[PDB]
């Protein structure tokens, strides 16, 4: 309850980091959590009928010991992402079953495990204390988080972070996440605060907007260039929507596949102007169960060739996976790249290899971003180049309804919750920056 | 006749280039074709019961009206690829099917629309002439062709040979092939023959050696680096053994997969250690038609890790396709690149996408080589790092023969075919780098 003097702290202009050195910390503060307890409860259900409603509590959790290269940080606003989702309705298996495994490696690990798990995967707020070998993060520096967790013990991950052996994700194979008051993390994934956003804005973007960037703009995924034609599948939502922004940022042309028309418009508003619906062109990919339909790929294929004017795909960028990824393939240029973050419909993809290897094409495997990469997609965020895709913001004691909405994917846009943030709208430093941009800002808000 | 006459020159060791250019071209020349009123001879035949023996004819055909950016050569050796296999069995459909296609747009296009297609995409011989535009090679060369065509009229290969929009096939996709007295060929597709060669040795590496180049040790390709651990699928045959030998002389680790322990020796006698029989060991990746087994391919990495000493693979040389494609993905590196260049058994590949976004890992598909990456891979051969790998060696009218050796596929090392030349072991120059070789050389000779 002297969580009151922290908020005030922040809200106050002339705060110094002495000050938030000075704060004294509550002896507990209110977290979103999954019980232990109460991991088999959706025993005999279908996914679609699992309540996140029903397993997502409100809890006072005391703060947690920190320890060397972490950070304590009062959350401001965090954000509902799908890994939070999964966590709530206990699939494929409860997130408890690896935090009791790692937390048997040191008196560090296990401090993460509890019979409470505190979720979420994205952070907008300040700092309030630092750990051992912590030196470029002061307390009050204004943060948001990427939610890349690795010790970098293996030299595996010293060319490009990613591939770390034992890469996990903060919130999901963590404890202390993101969705609560405060929150631990390691503090190489902190990164700057943009001074024209919101808390919730700020938190928006994170996990989505980062596994974008390297899946597309950066040397690990597509490494796109001005004028390559770019097929984003589902565009106007979550991934694609970032996606669509960096395609259209960095000069290339985006291929827009949307499933109606209220959809083609929110692409339409972020600057894109080929656009496909799957809909209303019917395509149906896959003949049955077994076998996929060629006819469809050179339907798509021909759909597309009309909008670019006569040219083929330089990059798909690819997550649907099963369902699409044969078409995917087909319809890319000569030379060109598929690059692929996830398989949403199914992750057993098949695909006509002839039109690989004949065609000299390359397929990419990309997943979120290494600190490099989550630092610069933040800095095209800060510098007003891409914008987050903030649809709707929550209370934190309503996240059981904010995990509903996503459940239910009731929004294009992402789902936004206020942790100590008592109302939306602020945090603000620039409001010079924010004026310019707030139209594009706004893009996404209740669609 | 006037044939014999340009074979004493070429046998001479007097012989000028002032010679060769005042040589007579013969009415007509010696040549192995198929023809098009015989496609459907193949009936309703299964493909194992279809024999090259009775569809290879030998027969007199007039000299071709050579053209610019052309040369035209006396053919002392070629080989046996397995498009030419392809070709005399008619499958999947005709050649004669392209080459009608293909002679409607230019007048020198029509000149490969003829009642006949003289086959063969592998050449070893001497310069006759050549056409408008052409200073780099004379009368008289020894030379050894690789058998792309392209005629980089299109922008799109200036980068990259390969990805020319027309690139076609010599020998196959064009006419006047290799197996014959003379061929037709495009001048960019000529390189210096190696000196400690016979004129056989020299033809059998060609596509199968540049193939593998591009797709492992080039840009283009894998990019392979010493200390890396190579998968290398049918490892004793064709392209697996060009594959092996740039793997052990880039100084990587192959590791080779065999279906024999005689298959295994050869592998051994290549200076290979880490050797996988998957016929002993007995590996089924597919449970059912439609299903595959990740226990199998579990087990296959173990069997990988306990070779290689913990390490997972860095590379996958791959071309079996449907069968392997699967365990491939699995078994590679977190960061690792799968490489792909033929789906012989099978084209429709399936994995699951789940190791391959969430380990970074990357399938690169490659197809022959461009005129540098054939170079490159002939170059090797001529400074004696790559060996050539014949097994045995028919005359001209025994081609129907050499033909149906390679589909019953009785042979692990290329087929060679002697053209102009009288007998096997002419076209050394340099006996003293034979003899530093000469064990290596001969690795696979009736084997």
């Amino acid at each position: 309850m002297t969580v009151k003097d922290i908020l005030d702290a922040i809200q106050s202009k002339d705060a110094t980091s002495a000050d938030f050195a000075a704060l004294q910390l509550p002896e507990s503060y209110r977290a979103i959590t999954v019980h232990k307890d109460e991991t088999e409860m959706f025993a005999g259900l279908e996914t679609r009928d699992k309540d996140p409603r029903k397993s997502i509590h409100l809890d006072e959790v005391p703060v947690p010991e920190l320890g060397p290269g972490e950070a304590l940080v009062a959350v401001m606003a965090s954000s509902v992402n799908y890994n939070s989702v999964w966590t709530s309705i206990f699939e494929p298996v409860s997130t408890f079953a690896f935090l009791e495994r790692y937390g048997k490696l040191s008196p560090l690990t296990k401090r993460h495990d509890l019979p409470y798990h505190i979720i979420g995967s994205d952070l907008a707020g300040v700092v309030l204390r630092t750990g051992p070998g912590v030196n470029a993060w002061q307390p009050g520096d204004e943060v948001v988080a990427h939610c890349l967790s690795v010790e970098l013990e293996s030299p595996d991950g010293h060319d490009d972070t990613m591939l770390d052996p034992e890469q996990r994700i903060w919130g999901f194979e963590t404890n202390f996440g993101g969705l609560a008051e405060i929150a631990l993390v390691k503090t190489n994934q902190l990164m700057p605060k943009p001074k024209h956003l919101t808390w919730e804005e700020a938190a928006a973007p994170g996990l989505v907007n980062s596994t974008a960037y390297r899946q597309l703009v950066s040397r690990n995924g597509a490494a796109m260039k001005q004028g390559d034609n770019v097929l984003i599948w589902g565009a106007s939502g979550g991934l694609g929507s970032y996606a669509t922004q960096f395609a259209l940022a960095g000069g290339a042309n985006p291929i827009c596949v949307v499933s109606s028309p209220q959809k083609a418009e929110i692409c339409r508003s972020m600057g894109a102007e080929a656009i496909i619906d799957r809909n209303a062109e019917g395509y149906k990919f896959w003949k049955d169960e077994h076998t996929q339909d060629p006819k469809e790929w050179k339907r798509f294929g021909k759909r597309i060739r009309e909008l670019t004017g006569g040219e083929d795909i330089d990059i798909v960028f690819e997550h649907p996976g099963r369902e699409t990824f044969g078409a995917s393939v087909y319809v890319t240029r000569k030379g060109g790249t598929i690059t692929t973050c996830a398989s949403t419909s199914g992750y057993m993809h098949e695909y006509d290899n002839r039109y690989l290897w004949m065609s000299l094409k390359r397929i990419i495997g990309s997943h979120f971003a290494n600190y490099r990469e989550a630092y610069e997609a933040n800095r095209l965020i800060a510098k007003g180049k891409i914008h987050p895709t903030l649809s709707k913001t929550y209370s934190l004691e309503e996240t059981g309804q904010a995990a509903y909405d996503v459940h239910r994917n009731l929004h294009q846009g992402k789902v936004g919750v206020l942790c100590l943030a008592p109302e939306e709208g602020l945090g603000v430093r620039d409001a010079e920056m924010r004026a310019q941009h707030i139209d594009a800002i706004n893009r996404f808000r209740n669609v």
